[PDB]
């Protein structure tokens, strides 16, 4: 059978749980949903809830019991959610809902978003030391999926990703960044499905393509894990041996594809790694030429930033890895997708649900070797009516690129929903994520955001759980 959690992971987990229990308890973020067929009725419901919450009876009721009772109402066309830690934040946010005013912890819209969400599976440049650790310790569904991928990666590569997540002294390299972000992406998406969410379409970027294939139903979890494991360890081993004239850097520069065609005439060995946004592109090549194009960009007032790597993925430098990558992926079973795919490997084109499989061995070779057409995939999604983009990531780096494409396409009110972020509480982040899916009308059973009631004190004395 599959390997179990290692002894060292269990040791690290015990230590982390002791440290966690020694901290001060912070008040959880509670989602308070109010809805009605008409926005005017929703605003009135918000004002009445706020009035009652200021009464002594409302003050004596926990936010969690108020939220659990609200979660059982009929969820109408016009929706709103207040995210609060205490009664004061709740009443303040509800006043904003009632008065139609905007607030950071308030989401309120007049009706549903017409098209389903695009799940964005990226990850390049998003890793950070403690990513996923807090949610692993505090959410049992997320933890179960982390442990499933951990067991598969143990089987494929012979080490435990969970050990990396739990060990604060450990940081991530070329190889371990990929398998660990993959593990976190799988577990974040399955946590969302557990609460009723589903992608209408997926779009992958760079290392995130393996997770996109799983959530699109194009590969089983085992085969998606083979894809990320085969490429990551070949890339990590190759990058570690690069010195001198063999080094190729990667850098984000504020140049469009049109500008790069002209700019590259001075730098004969530069290649495009990722078309990230309409005016931003990840490029790769020899250090002297990468240094020169960065210096040109800064002289023109344009942004430029290097990544921490001695090798350039999505360039001709990957050629020597493709033969072994072919051999390691023999036997994977591409399947017909169960949702739409905006394939950034295949230049941003759309593959319909039920379409022919795309995730064969040649797809992973092409994805590693050639450019990532990310902005074109996003633009294809915007032009087809999609407005909600949800990024599964330890840090919402790709969502900021998506915002540049959506605004460039004329969509200035897109629903850009992050998941985890460095220096933000990972439990509260997933509450905000799921509350946002709810307010926009996407599939999400808001009842599942609250544990099952054990007694009458777990409800508040308001509709629909009034105590006769
Ligand atoms: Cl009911
Ligand atoms: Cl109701
Ligand atoms: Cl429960
Ligand atoms: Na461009």
């Amino acid at each position: 059978e599959l390997p179990g959690v290692t002894e060292e992971a269990l040791r690290l987990k015990e230590a982390a749980l002791e440290e966690l229990a020694a901290q001060e308890v912070t008040a959880p973020l509670v989602p308070l949903a109010v809805s009605a067929f008409l926005t005017s009725r929703k605003k009135a419901a918000a004002a009445e809830l706020a009035d009652w919450m200021q009464s002594p009876e409302g003050q004596a009721s926990s936010l969690e019991s108020i939220g659990r009772s609200l979660s059982r109402r009929n969820h109408g066309r016009s929706r709103a959610v207040v995210l609060a830690h205490d009664h004061d934040e709740a009443i303040k946010g509800l006043r904003a809902v009632a008065a139609g005013k905007q607030a950071p912890n308030v989401f309120s819209v007049d009706g549903p978003v017409t098209t389903g969400p695009v799940w964005v599976l990226a990850g390049f440049g998003a890793q950070h030391r403690k990513m996923g650790k807090s949610l692993y310790l505090r959410n049992e569904v997320f933890a179960a999926w982390i442990e499933k991928v951990d067991a598969l990666v143990q089987d494929e590569l012979g080490y435990s990703v969970l050990e990396l997540i739990l060990d604060d002294a450990q940081d991530y390299g070329i190889e371990t960044t990929q398998v660990t972000i993959f593990a976190i992406q799988i577990a974040l998406g399955e946590l969302l499905r557990h609460h009723g969410a589903k992608p209408a379409a997926v779009i992958g970027q760079s290392l995130g393509e393996a997770a996109s294939a799983y959530f699109a139903g194009g590969l089983s979890l085992r085969d998606a894990t083979r894809a990320i494991c085969s490429r990551s360890h070949l890339m990590g081993e190759g990058e570690a041996m690069l010195f001198g004239e063999y080094i190729r850097l990667m850098a984000l520069v504020e140049y469009s594809a049109d500008e790069i065609r002209e700019v590259f005439s001075d730098f004969p060995d530069l290649e495009v790694c990722v078309y990230a946004a309409p005016t931003q592109t990840v490029i790769g090549g020899p250090p002297e030429q990468v240094d020169a194009i960065l210096a040109r960009a800064e002289a023109e007032g344009k942004f430029a930033r290097k990544f921490a790597t001695k090798g350039a993925s999505h360039t001709s430098q990957m050629d020597p890895l493709l033969g072994e990558l072919t051999a390691e992926l023999q036997g994977i079973k591409p399947t017909s997708p169960t949702c739409g795919i905006f394939s950034t490997v295949h230049e941003g084109r759309y593959i319909k649900p039920g379409g022919e499989p795309i995730h064969d061995v040649e797809y992973w070779k092409k994805g590693l070797r050639h450019s990532v057409y990310f902005t074109h995939g996003i633009r294809n999604a915007v032009d087809s009516g999609h407005t909600t983009f949800l990024e599964l990531a330890p840090n919402p780096v790709a969502l900021m690129q998506v915002a540049l494409t959506t605004a460039d396409a004329g969509l200035h009110d897109a629903q850009l929903i992050p998941t985890l972020a460095r220096k933000q509480d990972e439990v509260s982040s997933m509450v905000s994520t799921m509350a946002q899916l709810y307010v926009y009308g996407h599939d999400l059973d808001i009842r599942t955001l609250f544990s099952r009631a054990s007694g009458p004190q777990d409800y508040a004395n308001i509709p629909p759980t009034r105590f006769k």
